[PDB]
């Protein structure tokens, strides 16, 4: 049937995940999500002209246990790292991020998006520079992102969902 | 194998997409088409000599999701993009058909042809000049039409297979 392409959104505490989640499936919004709201969303999209499914598990705190967790870490094509550009230890956490992602998947090639979240913030503290440079390092792209203006969230999840369709191309 | 092209007819509703492709189909005008029905249309033709089979993709711009809708975009090998000269509005809606045909055929340069229907009526927003300076800017031919009077209905689709076959010579 119908393309479906589960994608999980990985970082910090605070870095705005379900922001990002909940703009890109429900098109507003939120200052407050409670920080232990672990879910999954599906919304239809249309990509290049392709007309999928993405399955999105907005991730909490790595504390306490999570059944879809489970399934999905183990099951997902691809990953959303996000960070914070008002938020240096968000920004330093990242590799971290990405290096569990590499052991639970046993494997080096894994679709994923480095994404700077709060670009409607007017100091930040992460450049745009040390952004790119780390995307590079890693092979990967980075995407500037608002969730309150909307700004780029198309563009990483749909990103994202280009970089699975090339790791099975 | 008798050679086949596949043609979709894109536009906002109420330009005639469905009026031109009956009239190309059936060889008859009519004025009522459901706005919300997509399907696709196969006929026999021959043109300059050539003995082809034209299959068309009359689309609806609908939402809900139709494999047969994806797998004409992306298979497709040419476009009519269809405005109305008495519908200011459809003609500065161009660019957006146009720019989702650049994004599903993954390429700038896609064989389309820009229809200007309703040519029967007096009542022109579009004029001429306009429409031809958008096509020479796209590098595309275009053609006025009338689904009504069957004025350069043949034209249309004729010119959009010429422009296929020198995209493969
Ligand atoms: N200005 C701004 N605030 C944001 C943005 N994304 C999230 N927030 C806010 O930052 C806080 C943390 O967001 P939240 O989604 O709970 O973060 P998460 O725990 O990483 O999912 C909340 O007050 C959000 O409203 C953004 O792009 N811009
Ligand atoms: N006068 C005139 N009316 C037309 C012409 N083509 C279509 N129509 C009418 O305009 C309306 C839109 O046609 P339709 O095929 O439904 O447009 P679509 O939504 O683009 O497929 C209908 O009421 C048609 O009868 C044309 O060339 N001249
Ligand atoms: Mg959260
Ligand atoms: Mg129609």
């Amino acid at each position: 049937g119908m393309t479906e392409y589960k994608l999980v959104v990985v970082g910090a505490g605070g870095v705005g995940k379900s922001a990002l989640t909940i703009q890109l499936i429900q098109n507003h919004f939120v200052d407050e999500y409670d920080p232990t709201i672990e879910d999954s969303y599906r919304k239809q999209v249309v990509i290049d002209g392709e007309t999928c499914l993405l399955d999105i598990l907005d991730t909490a705190g790595q504390e306490e246990y999570s059944a879809m967790r489970d399934q999905y870490m183990r099951t997902a094509e691809g990953f959303l790292c996000v960070f914070a550009i008002n938020n240096t230890k968000s920004f330093e956490d990242i590799h971290h991020y990405r290096e569990q992602i590499k052991r639970v998947k046993d494997s080096e090639d894994v679709p994923m998006v480095l994404v700077g979240n709060k670009c409607d913030l007017p100091s930040r503290t992460v450049d745009t520079k040390q952004a790119q440079d780390l995307a590079r390092s890693y092979g990967i792209p980075f995407i500037e992102t608002s969730a309150k203006t909307r700004q780029g969230v198309d563009d990483a999840f749909y990103t994202l969902v280009r970089e699975i369709r090339k790791h099975k191309e």
